[PDB]
């Protein structure tokens, strides 16, 4: 599994995910 949207990071979150301070964010975006 992973970290998707909002999940506790990182290096958890799924792929393009990283972690808004905690949350996993679309490192696109940001």
């Amino acid at each position: 599994s992973c970290s998707g949207r909002d999940s506790r990071c990182p290096p958890v979150c799924c792929m393009g995910l990283m972690c808004s301070r905690g949350k996993c964010v679309s490192i696109y975006g940001e």
